[PDB]
């Protein structure tokens, strides 16, 4: 598996049901969000959200923490994080 499997990894995460076999805590969701944005859009854009927008601000800050990361490195990190998260829940992943 490589950065070429990024889209399969994203599709898998998008497909996960709410209370299904894979559990994503806030940390994992923020890691996937930030690496996804870094992989697809590059460095963080725009102004920092207001703190009262807790989730929006957390997402933007997480993306900001990825600045300087090459898009292919963000793609690889996303797939690696999916594989590691699934392994921590007794699941082996393969695209498809």
């Amino acid at each position: 598996m490589s950065a070429a499997d990024f889209e399969a990894a994203v599709a898998y995460v998008r497909s996960l049901p709410k209370d299904g076999p894979v559990q994503l805590d806030n940390a994992a969701k923020l890691q996937f969000y930030s690496l996804y944005k870094q992989a697809t859009e590059g460095d963080v854009t725009g102004s920092q959200p207001w703190a009262v927008q807790v989730e929006a601000r957390a997402k933007w800050d997480a993306w900001n923490s990825c600045k300087g990361m090459k898009s292919e490195d963000a793609k690889a990190a996303y797939v690696r994080r999916l594989l590691t998260l699934l392994r921590s829940q007794g699941i082996q992943w393969k695209p498809g």
